[PDB]
């Protein structure tokens, strides 16, 4: 099966993705060698909803599940929707170990709803 996902260090700075599939590395256009130890969000760009930015924060800061389709950018500048699921994945003990993030490719979401 097909899965764009990467998986982010909630415990080191800033999140940084420690792996992403070779699926997110053919939708974003960017290299392995470009991605790992970045935060995510270099993927937004001037069209992405900063509200919904706002709702990704706070799913991270309260380790919530949350999905969301915002605007994202390929290397190459093309603009995409991006259906994120973020999911936090605790240890044995309950901690917070990682963050896995699986992106879908589409505008599921009719833009003139996701605007209401
Ligand atoms: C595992 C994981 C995957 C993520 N994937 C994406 C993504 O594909 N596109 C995106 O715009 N943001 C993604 N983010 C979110 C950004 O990295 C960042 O958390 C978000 O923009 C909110 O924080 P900020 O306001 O500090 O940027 C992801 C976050 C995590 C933890």
């Amino acid at each position: 099966m097909e899965k764009n996902f990467v998986i982010s260090d909630p415990r080191l700075p800033d999140n940084p993705i420690i792996f992403a599939s070779d699926s997110f590395l053919e939708l974003t256009e960017y290299s392995r060698e470009e991605i790992l130890g970045r935060n995510c969000r270099f993927l937004q760009g001037p069209e992405t909803d900063q509200a919904t930015v706002q709702k990704i924060r706070d799913a991270i800061r309260d380790q919530r599940e949350i999905t969301v389709q915002l605007i994202n950018y390929t290397k190459s500048g093309k603009k995409f929707w991006n259906l994120f699921h973020l999911q936090p994945m605790r240890d044995q003990k309950g901690e917070l170990q990682y963050f896995i993030g699986v992106q879908l490719d589409g505008e599921f979401i009719p833009n003139p709803l996701l605007g209401l």
